């Protein structure tokens, strides 16, 4: 438990350059046996209509979703989380930072909270993640919404392929300067103005210290293809899971070749295709995402 | 009418440069509405275990499928065809050499021969061209053979954006060359005259966007049909981001990625593909 | 030269049957210049209108292509529109050169024997040179300049324009033969393929059928005329100072918004109509939806006499 | 704030023997100026010299491109170099925007602190925009414009540029006609704090606003005397750019460089200096 009493601790002894008047929720802690991971449980207190987590990408995390925990708290359970490493979690020595361990992780964390029938929301890396979970626990999965996200291994695609290779040829200095932060988030949003100032001290500091994960994220997409393989080979357990799927159109890292890919697996999904919105859905579609999740979440519930 | 006759000497009178050698099959032609067609048809007496429907692409022609009719002949029933615009087929005036267009035109070629349960070989245009029989007969295919093609709309994706909107005439085959020297002259003999159809092709790739749409929106149609992938893994027009979609999409499927071959599957592995379609046949052979 | 324009006039009537006057109502006339018989309308009021409109067309178009604007602009303004010598319903003369630099003479010569006066030039394609070769030495006789996907400069260094008319150079003997130019380049020049009406489409190609040496020669004659497209950028200066309205189709493989920016930099006064999702074929693509675009110009110019 | 910068003017000491200072034989100044500590040459007579230039390098280039024109004039002309933050000797903080438009405000800064007057600029690629940005608001004292493989408007309809941006990287790393010796001067900088060599590709389309405000008010530079140097062989300033530049300016005249590609400064060399100088003194003649 210690580790987590100490992360408990970090939240009041040095977390006060949080803004909370745009991150109001309350951080909670639990020590999971990889380490101890920040996350936030917001919702009415009868667990409302349905329940949701949230999973996120490089170098982001749950301060990627307030603009859904703060709204659809209103009838839903907006369960939010920090993988090790990031944000406010536990930035333990030990750990391994590789997706395929933070995908145990989540199962650990999903298992220890008890999630029951859940609705999976996935960026980026958190789709992988959240699929390492949807593959093999179908049954308590009851939907997903997919944003800018993959589920095969790419290394015959140049596209991805020397991407991998030019960060993991450069990490040590992505991981001196935080150049994921300071460049790789700004050409991922369409609109330069879209993304705060604000915003961008938030995710700058909380991505401060050591970053070692940020740096392992860009290499584990060459350097995890054993697992991405194993989670594509079985892809048809996901393909009776409801879907919604939202993109930004102009992310040149995951194409509309992506969303034909996903578009193919689902028997029942539908598409919001963001024009004029890039990488960090949530981020640059901020408020104006909330009706596409409450959409989805009343269309899971009447079946 | 006189049409039909016209196709038919042009083959004997005027085509003498084609290889006979390599392509020994017998010259037919069939007059459909929108023109006249030139096919081969070569198999046993019997119609074989099989009858396959082989489309090709752009700038190719029946010529791509030698090495395969030549070795499947032996026991199946191999059919070509070549589009309008290409090979010796006809090359109206009238035609507008749309894919959608040729699709029709496609339908109208096997209702008139009357071929059942076909295997369909596609590579390129002969995909969707081949899909759309597939989307809307699915009752009378038997399986698909998919190599490097598509059956969705990509108007938003720059890489097929620019390919379509750059400045051509239209499109030569090549863009350490990977044909024979006596292939590429059977191709150039074949683009030389009204080169139109080469032309009209890349263009709608943005100008079917509907027609993609009307056979993507229903791909449901074909996801239970058995079909065999194989890839041109050295290809960067149908990237594996392409192959990705294939594999999601059918629930009887099986993935061969040919490493070292690039767009041309038929040409590049040559002689090499005939297993790896005998192995396809006699497994949809246990379905009838 | 009564006798090759009586030729011409014959032809229209006895042979272009095929012309669809319900969209085409306007009056055939011609002129038996020097080197041939130019085809031609002029419509407007019965007096000479507020302003005096030449439209100068592309390849391989005609005054077929500013059908819109006549229609609805000749209720104020007289409205010149012309096929060049190989094009459209003009001659087809064996021995003419079918040169842009000489299609510019044969404009000069046809604007001062109908004597236009403080003219407004609409250039689309290879029209603009033609029409800035006469604009560029009779400045004070131009009103202004619709510009249209156009250019005024040699492009030899520039592998884009390059390698295109070095590709229709080698394919002229087919493209000439089968035309190519109408079946295959007009279509990629529009941004919806379904926009190029049945009706235009057959129009273009019927009145391209015969010799159309001059159709396969333009492309060539990107490079060819080096010569006389630096002839007019050297001399630039001369129509940096007359106003001018620029109608791009933002689409456009061929003229880029690279060539735009040259003449937003030129002009002294302009403005600019950025027409997203149109291609090349403008007056096509944007059909009567572009009259409003000239009006406006032709009501704003005629402020300052 | 200055006497913090004293250790930025000493730190060059620690690691900067690494500059060959045989071919860069230039006394290293720097300034504190409000946004970071900058790194400049300032080389010329005592006695001011016929003119003074002020000289803006691209991206991931810096101020060792120019060597050859400051090596070559200086005996008669004043040459101001400048490394840009993020660049060079110059310092890299951390809460600098690396925005183009920012800058160019650095640079107004750094004219003003050492009063520099009727300067010639010299800019190639963003050093081109980034001088355009004081032609357009102080074209009193600017004397004249040398142009070099660079624009001024906004390029987000433009397909070609658009690739550019929107490709996946790090930074932009220069890249074969570099010398090993001059390939690794440029790439010995290129080590350490690398921000702002990944921003300025992005910022070819999210700084659309500042290219805006300088393409909208392009006439107050059209009667400044300019001489522009292209490189043929560039795939990146076509001559599709260079047109629009002899469409702007009046008073201005035109060098194609074939056979020379985007780096003109580094693949011409030396043979650029009787090229420039022909211009200071041709702009000479308006004093």
């Amino acid at each position: 438990s210690n580790a987590r009493d100490e992360v408990i601790a970090a939240i009041h002894e040095e977390a006060d350059w949080v803004d909370r008047t745009v991150y109001p929720f309350e951080s909670r802690c639990i020590g999971l046996s990889s380490g101890a991971v920040h996350y936030i449980d917001e919702g009415p207190d009868d667990g409302g209509r349905e329940t949701l987590l949230m999973l996120h990408g490089n170098p982001t995390w749950s301060f990627l979703y307030r603009h859904l925990v703060r709204d659809l708290r209103d009838e839903y359970r907006c369960v939010a989380l920090d993988y090790l490493g990031f944000g406010l979690s536990e930035r333990p020595t030990d750990f391994s930072y590789r997706p395929e361990d933070h995908a145990d992780v989540v199962e650990e964390f999903i298992d220890e909270l008890g999630l029951e029938d859940v609705v999976l929301v996935g960026h980026d890396w958190g789709g992988p993640i959240g699929f390492s979970y949807a593959i093999d626990h179908p049954e308590n999965v009851g939907g997903l919404v997919v944003m800018n996200t993959w589920m095969w291994p790419v290394s015959d695609d140049k596209h991805f392929s020397r991407f991998s290779k030019l960060l993991r040829i450069g990490r040590e200095l992505c991981e001196r300067y935080d150049l994921f932060t300071r460049v790789i988030m700004p050409m991922g949003f369409a609109d330069r103005s879209r993304f705060t100032e604000s915003a961008r001290e938030q995710y700058r500091a909380a991505n401060r210290g050591d970053r070692t994960g940020t740096g392992i994220f860009p290499q584990a997409i060459l350097g995890s293809r054993a697992w991405l393989s194993s989670l594509w080979e079985q892809r048809d357990n996901i393909a009776d899971i409801p879907a919604r799927i939202i993109w930004g159109m102009e992310d040149s890292a995951f194409r509309p070749a992506e969303l034909r890919t996903f578009e193919a697996l689902f028997e029942d999904s539908s598409t919001v295709r963001l024009y004029g919105v890039g990488h960090y859905v949530p981020e640059e579609f901020g408020s104006d995402l909330v009706p596409l999740v409450r959409e989805f979440l009343e269309e899971v519930h009447h079946h």
